[PDB]
């Protein structure tokens, strides 16, 4: 009945993929109990750093990537949810189910990637375990893994970036193309589609 209707929680930043140095590594900044509480309140006072965040809801964990001052992720992870922030829940500024794309204003302290203008097809996918996987671009929204991986390896990395050699954002990881559970290719949201959305 109306009085007892629940609301979905916020997406919560729970860590980040550190790409600053010469070693890439995943860092957790909030544990599960704190994530649960922050999802309910929508109030997150933790400091945010870096370009790739690890994000969670009550039921899923995935990635989100800052590009041109917007924190982007996949709709199949975030739905229409708010994101937790120091001042309470923040509403999505972009929602596009047709593109499997959402975005919120980038949190204070994040750093943004620049959209790629290189026209280059040698790419790199960053996973939630901070693996940096070479990917050859094969079309507007597809690329092949140079070394195939079981899909287990890629699960939870949607919302992460594909980058060019120079570290520009080329796209947002959306889906794995798998045969018999082995991913030989990935599908991504091209950065130009984000740029049009903006
Ligand atoms: C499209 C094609 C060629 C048929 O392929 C596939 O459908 N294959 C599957 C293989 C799944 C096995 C695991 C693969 C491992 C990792 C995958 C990256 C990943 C992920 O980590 N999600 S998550 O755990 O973080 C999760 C917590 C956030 N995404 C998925 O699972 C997505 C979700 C779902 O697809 C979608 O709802 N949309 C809506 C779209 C709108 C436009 C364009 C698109 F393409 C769209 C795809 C199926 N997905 C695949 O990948
Ligand atoms: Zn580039």
């Amino acid at each position: 009945h109306m009085a007892s209707m629940k609301k979905k929680g916020s997406v919560v930043i729970v860590g980040r993929i550190n790409l600053s140095g010469d070693t890439a590594y995943a860092q957790q900044t909030r544990g599960e109990e704190g994530c649960q509480e922050t999802s309910q309140t929508g109030r997150d006072k933790n400091q945010v750093e870096g370009e790739v965040q690890i994000v969670s809801t009550a039921t899923q964990t995935f990635l989100a990537t800052s590009i041109n001052g917007v924190l982007w992720t996949v709709h199949h992870g975030a739905g229409t949810r708010t994101i937790a922030s120091p001042k309470g829940p923040v509403t999505q500024m972009y929602t596009n189910v047709d593109k499997d794309l959402v975005g919120w204003q980038a949190p204070q302290g994040s750093r943004s990637l620049t959209p790629c203008t290189c026209g280059s097809s040698d790419l790199y996918l960053v996973t939630r375990h901070a693996d940096v996987i070479p990917v050859r671009r094969r079309g507007d929204s597809r690329g092949s893994l140079l070394s195939p991986r079981p899909i287990s390896y890629l699960k939870g990395s949607s919302g992460g970036p594909l980058l060019c050699p120079a570290g520009h954002a080329v796209g947002i990881f959306r889906a794995a193309v798998s045969t018999r559970g082995v991913a030989k290719a990935v599908a991504f949201i091209p950065v130009e589609s984000l740029e049009t959305t903006m």
